[PDB]
């Protein structure tokens, strides 16, 4: 009906054993995208490593893929101090109280005008989810947000499409068409995802050891008497570099070191040239923020890999050429005890064979790919980051846990793609052919919900001392953080992550 | 309701078995036509060929009478690359969403106005689909589309009607009518109809013979020795042209041939003047496309009919002489195995009674009529092409499919006739008998819906080579072919054929 | 299943051409003093996006052109062959780890001992012309597995100092990283089928 | 199809008992139907003929000498055939449609 509500309001948490629900409604927006036309874009030779060919399409999409979209940060807070881990196990979603308004300035009630709704539940679409863009619900309930358009892009050979490029067209699949008395709604279950580490190592890989206790195994302590020679001590508590150990730290891929410190980085721009970067069809891209590595060892917290760690900006911070203090950088630091750290070598190999004419050559491991007995950490998840990834369809994957963090799925939640129908103006009298390209002016506007279900790994710890807690700071300031200011403006002041309990290895 | 949806999108396409069912969901707008009059439309001596008599109405009519309405390109793909036949099933139609608006300019809901549906389920209207008309579905989706104004023709003399003159007023037929709140539907089944041949002969009907083995047939082979002779031969592997066969090739009614290189064609206007026509009540029309002939014979590409093939035209053609660039020649090519070229002789017959003294005459059959033993293939169907047409309601008819190609139905799909009621404007407050001609001006908008099922016929062959596939070309372009531009306009680039797989004859 | 598909997006390619990142990359160190710039990733800095996966593992080979023009003058599908090495042993690594056979516009080009060849009909057994084998190509998996004859990506050799400037590693050969996705190798008609898995401890994407 | 012998020549001829033929009847139509085109080798008048079996061969799509994309090749091996030994038999039976 029109004068009747189609859903109500549902922000909450509920957290009841190992189980905590957030549910989370917003305000939404949605204009009409691209003149209700498919557009192809193109970028060309521009440098060939940002060339792509793709489509613009006339629809928007929900995206939830951000943490904070579902955890207030106190849920956040009650979440990371308490549990060792969590993840997702079903979602539900919700689309009401849907208003279509025409413009003409005077906005009016278009009672009859209808938004086109549907999921992407067979993943027949390009998946643009999981690629950490804006456009998600925001972390402020009373924030009304504009949806994203939708967009995707295929293959490409400079701005050109290549025999292999998809068009696809939206409306080409069945979808909810809504008036202002519909509502939509679908449910997800999660498929069986491992839970993320919300814990940090309180032992190190190399520290794995009784520090009492001598070795049975021996190593070869000595070669030189001088002469030659072999000598062999058992590894103790104090030639503990030497020990047999029976794992390796995770894999790396070097990352160049930059300096918060300005002054102690090289006087170059080398954000580009020195990035660290894949490979791909003769395209170059930055591993960004590439595999999981701490983000520096002790006491180097100014040092951050060039493109190895997300950072999420402040509020109000410029989309280009943002200075470090409108940015938020993440460290990885609490997985230096399992990855080698980003911007170090991952060791040291023989680079040949020693004689007594020549003596042993060293190289640099500066990246090493996986290797029996390694061992890891995933990244970090973060109130502002990424939820899931899609992981594409392919033969093979290894170790399939997204890169900028999150849960790597094989059927993430579906997209949901949301359109304004077009409403023609008023045809010719006489018959025309032609497509018709004069709409009535239009937008919709409704509330979202999403709820999701997070399954929840309590700490079984039987450390002594008190944890690392993420707390907020007791002393007096001008402003609340995780609140708004004067002028009504939702802002998180730092980037939370997750790992704050321990766990030994 | 006026806030509740009618009806959802269902544009889609499964493909279960050997069944099709392609459904297509389109946004159209009915303008008012006519101003809600019916208007007697002539035209005189113009020529004596072109002249006609009948009647403008102020209904609209949905069109779906085209392949790209139901298939997608790919949904193309799909049918002609893996099956030897097709033929449409049942059909079920909706119309829904229905918005009617007032404009005054300021465009508003006029929440209690109608349109009026009624489908010609008994064909006692004058049927104009099949007539190839422009008005159909679009094949893109999101394309918006304004319904065709219904028109008929009835006997004419010159610009005047005969006594025989049928005048049909459509409201005289039950119509539902439909405010925003209601939705029109009706389902039709498709009588029994030949399955379309969507193949090719891979084999020719004057090379059914086994190429190997002498025939115990004898034919004359020399009249001759020199004096009078008579000389029998077998026909055998090389003297094929000889041997006796089974079957002659399919009827034949000459067209003049046109070259694609222009600089091979008579420097003459020979379009109309050369056309091949047919003589009807003292008018000359077009036997265009005519019987299914093959366009060209081998190696002939430039050459076809001069109105005996379908011509298409690309995106934006113009209406009145479109440059050759800019229309889109179909070849019937495929059917050289079996049907006569377009532009050939169908063969050579005795002219008279050779003797002693009179040398024997041949006659050039360039018309030829059935022969029993006659075998030949029909007109391919195309994407863009014609689906069905009705059979004239006739005492006889020999191989009623329709010539420019499809399925032919006694009982077609019914015409679905619409038409905004009309909404006068205030009245005198003092009575007038004369009919009201001052009316709201107003247009509908909704969504129509058509799902048509579709038998296939799978290949069942034993062709060990691999057969010839429509396929997309794999080397780069600027677009994407059967995709949008930059602009947002959908393009078809070719037309498709259907005859692609291979059967013996 | 064995893959009989092409993927149509490029691995690179995966997001919203219309929608910023929230994510920052470095995109400045330079102001010329010393300084810290980031941008958001973008429609137009699409090679800076943070993202989720990365390009198959890579053992680089040697390229070779079917124009043999091109080629270097020498006798290097031996010496310059890519191999393993095995008990003191070297074996070519033929066709090796399913890598793309070129990158786009480079057909000509091939691995030294990345594709599998089949011979034409009466094909010789030793020194077959160009003419008389059939080269395959995987340039199918472009999207997803680095190209054969291409190093898989850059990495940084030192750290860098306000003395030192940054120095970066061509990395030719790359085994598996988290978030790393491939293709297998293609099958052909002519191809194997089935090929047994030696009954190992351990065996990585047998 | 019965009293199968299959002889083996080397001039002399001797039983190849262990030798086969194979059989097999186009019952789908997917072959080039080349009966129905007046040629010999059809069984002879008189029943104590003796005939020779003629050899299967075909015509596809041709330009001249040369095939088209369109030709079709076709192995009849491709097909089940029963294979018989000289103590085998073949045989099928077949309905003739309603013919006037």
């Amino acid at each position: 009906g029109v004068g009747s509500s189609s859903g109500n309001w549902h922000c909450d948490s509920t957290w009841l054993g190992d189980r905590v629900i957030t549910t989370s409604t917003r305000t939404w927006a949605l204009p009409t995208y691209n003149n209700h036309l498919y557009k192809q874009i193109s970028n060309g030779t521009a440098t060939n490593d940002n060339t792509y060919f793709g489509y613009s399409t006339p629809w928007g999409y929900f995206d939830f893929n951000r943490f904070h979209c579902h955890f207030s940060p106190r849920d956040w807070q009650r979440l990371i101090n308490n549990n060792w881990g969590f993840r997702p196990k079903r979602l539900s979603f919700k689309l009401f109280n849907i208003q279509v308004k025409e413009v003409t300035k005077t906005i009016a009630n278009n009672l009859t005008s209808t938004i086109q709704v549907f999921t992407d539940s067979e993943y027949q679409l390009p998946y643009v989810l999981g690629s950490a863009h804006q456009g998600c619900l925001p972390p402020f309930p009373a924030d009304v947000f504009m949806i994203p358009q939708y967009g995707y892009l295929t293959l490409n050979n400079g701005s050109q499409a290549v025999g292999r490029s998809s068009f696809y067209c939206l409306e080409y699949f069945p979808s909810q068409m809504l008036r202002t008395g519909n509502n939509f709604q679908f449910t997800y279950t999660f498929e069986d995802v491992p839970f993320h580490s919300s814990y940090a190592h309180s032992q190190s890989l190399d520290r794995l050891m009784n520090p009492l206790i001598d070795q049975y195994l021996y190593y070869l302590s000595r070669t030189q008497t001088n002469t030659q020679t072999l000598g062999f001590s058992q590894g103790g508590p104090n030639t503990m570099a030497n020990q047999a150990k029976n794992w390796l730290p995770g894999p790396c891929y070097r990352q160049q070191r930059v300096s918060t410190t300005t002054g102690q980085n090289n006087n170059s721009n080398f954000a580009w040239t020195a990035g660290t970067k894949y490979h791909l069809n003769g395209r170059n891209s930055l591993a960004n923020p590439g595999i999981a590595m701490a983000t520096h060892k002790d006491d180097e917290e100014r040092f951050f890999p060039s493109n190895g760690i997300l950072i999420f900006g402040k509020q109000n911070a410029a989309r280009d050429n943002a200075d470090y203090s409108d940015v938020m950088l993440t460290s990885e630091e609490e997985i230096k005890t399992t990855n080698p750290v980003a911007t170090e070598e991952y060791g040291i190999v023989a680079d040949n064979l020693q004689q007594q004419n020549t003596a042993p050559q060293i190289g640099t491991v500066n990246s090493q790919g996986a290797l029996p007995g390694m061992v890891w950490q995933n990244r970090d998840v973060y109130l502002q980051g990424p939820i899931w990834a899609k992981i594409p369809h392919t033969d093979g994957n290894f170790h399939p846990s997204p890169l900028m963090g999150g849960f790597g799925l094989k059927h993430p939640p579906p997209q949901i793609l949301i359109k304004n129908t077009p409403v023609p103006a008023d045809p010719p009298t006489t018959f025309n052919q032609s497509k018709l390209n004069s709409f009535i002016t239009q937008y919709s506007t409704g509330q979202v919900s999403v709820e999701i279900e997070w399954e929840l790994q309590k700490e079984n710890s039987k450390r002594w001392n008190p944890e690392i807690q993420y707390t907020s700071n007791y002393y007096k300031s001008t402003s609340v953080d995780f609140a708004v200011n004067t002028e009504g403006v939702y802002s998180e002041p730092r980037p939370i992550g997750t790992r704050y309990l321990t766990r030994n290895l």
